[PDB]
């Protein structure tokens, strides 16, 4: 609904002199507007304070004075709140956020006295769920009802499925709509409103001044999701999995992608259901997707067509949406960089028996020596499907060996987690790594005191992200690119994103 969505940030500071300070820092992060937070004031006056930051301010003024009854930490008499919202409004405010509960009455209050550029915004907060588009099309309704400018909505997302709702939602309402999903997996829903006819998004001036669940920064979603090329037309991919706040997918991705001024975007997308996932979306919205665990053996199973790669090794990593008909394609990208990672690095034991460790034995077979493999649950039939050991027997197993890790052990915040007792790398000559977060595991770690050569994840994360890049677009991969951008954008450790 009209122009691409507004980047507005929440300023919570609990002192005047400090949020003016606030409002500084949000312009030069880029962010279009401010929130300011009337509530979190430990000291309050009215009119003196209020006078100060529209003065002070170098970025229009959203505000609101959050009761305790909603969220908020006002508590008090609700006449008093009310005057300071009058004021602001008086005084030159661009916004004020007024609770549906109150609107009506508000509302009323400054009929015809609302300035020339004021504009209400009347919001409405559901901590529980995402109610169904029918109670959702209600609420809306009754909102413009109360004579709100512009309709606010932040529901609750129980499944990632819920933020398709919100999206018709703001992509259909005839009025000005803020729509947004509270929690992880509702963060797609504040990353796409460009898209989705999103009149505002919330971004943070750094990962501790969140206000609500799920909320990215600003220069997240400038730099690293690429906000504004966001637009209608624009394609979504994303890194499916479970967790999924550690993955860099959507840092390479998103340069790759304006880098070649491709029309996409990518997020990451916290699955717990990847059927209802794919049903959910399924529109020509959604292009494409990375799979990664505990998704990889499943996509396999709702692809219509498989590459003999992926068919031959039993899982697929990478999900293209057919344009055609509208169909899913399974590729499996894994194997290939998992492969080529080692070789260049210079009999296989692989750690792992899902997707990743199908991929890499898999591989291991068709060139060269053969390999054994190691999994938590000793049935994972594997070791003869290509030519076995139990987990707890690793540590008790040539002297110039290659390990290969596929298993999440040693991923963050996991740092201090190994597969196996340093004691045993004395006999490998290679050891390599599929866990990319953090870059230098434990167990690469212990390898490298342990005198073996070592192969980082990333190694094996750039290459068989290349090769995504390739499907998703149909252009030829830009492998230096990526090594580039791997290099000046994904070094940084210890990052989460939800
Ligand atoms: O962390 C990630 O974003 C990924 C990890 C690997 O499993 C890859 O196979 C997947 O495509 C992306």
């Amino acid at each position: 609904v009209k122009n691409p969505s507004l980047i507005c940030a929440p300023v919570m500071a609990d002192s005047i002199d400090k949020m003016v300070i606030e409002t500084s820092k949000a312009h030069e992060l880029g962010a279009d507007l401010v929130e300011i937070r009337l509530d979190w004031l430990k000291d309050f006056n009215p009119l003196e304070d209020l006078k100060t930051i529209i003065k002070k301010s170098p970025l229009p003024t959203l505000f609101t004075y959050r009761p305790k009854w909603e969220g908020g930490q006002y508590e008090g008499d609700e006449n008093e709140r009310r005057d300071v919202l009058r004021l602001a409004m008086e005084l030159g405010a661009d916004y004020i956020d007024v609770e549906l509960q109150v609107a009506s009455e508000f509302i009323k209050s400054i009929d015809g006295k609302k300035p020339g550029k004021f504009k209400v915004i009347v919001s409405s907060h559901n901590y529980q769920n995402t109610p169904s588009v029918e109670d959702l099309d209600g609420l809306v309704a009754r909102i413009q009802q109360t004579g709100a400018d512009i309709v606010k909505i932040a529901t609750t997302a129980v499944d990632i499925a819920d933020v398709a709702r919100m999206f018709h939602i703001t992509s259909k309402a005839q009025v000005p709509t803020i729509g947004l999903v509270m929690g992880e997996r509702g963060l797609m829903s504040r990353i796409l409103c460009s898209k989705f006819g999103g009149y505002l998004t919330f971004g943070t001036l750094d990962s501790s001044k969140v206000s609500a669940p799920g909320q990215p920064t600003i220069k997240d979603l400038l730099d690293l999701y690429n906000f504004r090329r966001i637009g209608p037309d624009t394609k979504v991919y994303g890194i499916i999995g479970k967790p999924v706040s550690h993955s860099k997918s959507p840092i390479v991705h998103n340069q790759a992608f304006k880098s070649v001024d491709f029309n996409g975007v990518y997020v990451h997308l916290l699955v717990d259901n990847l059927v209802s996932f794919l049903q959910a979306y399924s529109s020509s919205d959604f292009a494409g997707f990375s799979c990664t665990i505990p998704h990889k053996e499943a996509a396999l199973q709702c692809c219509d067509e498989v590459d003999p790669l992926a068919k031959s090794i039993g899982a697929v990593n990478t999900i293209l949406r057919r344009k055609s008909d509208g169909k899913l394609l399974g590729y499996n990208t894994d194997c290939i960089g998992s492969i080529s990672a080692i070789e260049d690095g210079l009999t296989v034991v692989v750690i792992g028996a899902g997707g990743a460790g199908k991929a890499l034995a898999y591989g291991a077979k068709e060139k060269g020596a053969k390999v054994v493999i190691a999994n938590r649950t000793y049935e994972r039939e594997l070791a003869e499907a290509i030519g076995a050991l139990s987990l707890t027997d690793l540590d008790n197993y040539e002297d110039g060996m290659v390990l290969a890790n596929t298993t999440s052990m040693g991923m963050q915040p996991n740092v201090e987690e190994t597969p196996i007792s340093k004691d045993a790398l004395k006999h490998y000559a290679l050891v390599f790594d599929a866990v990319y977060t953090p870059r230098i595991t434990r167990l690469l770690r212990e390898a490298e005191e342990s005198g073996a050569i070592t192969v980082s994840g990333s190694e094996m994360f750039v290459r068989q992200a290349y090769e995504q890049f390739e499907i998703f677009t149909g252009l030829p991969a830009p492998k230096e690119l990526y090594w580039q951008i791997m290099s000046k954008y994904g070094s940084r450790e210890n990052l989460y994103f939800q």
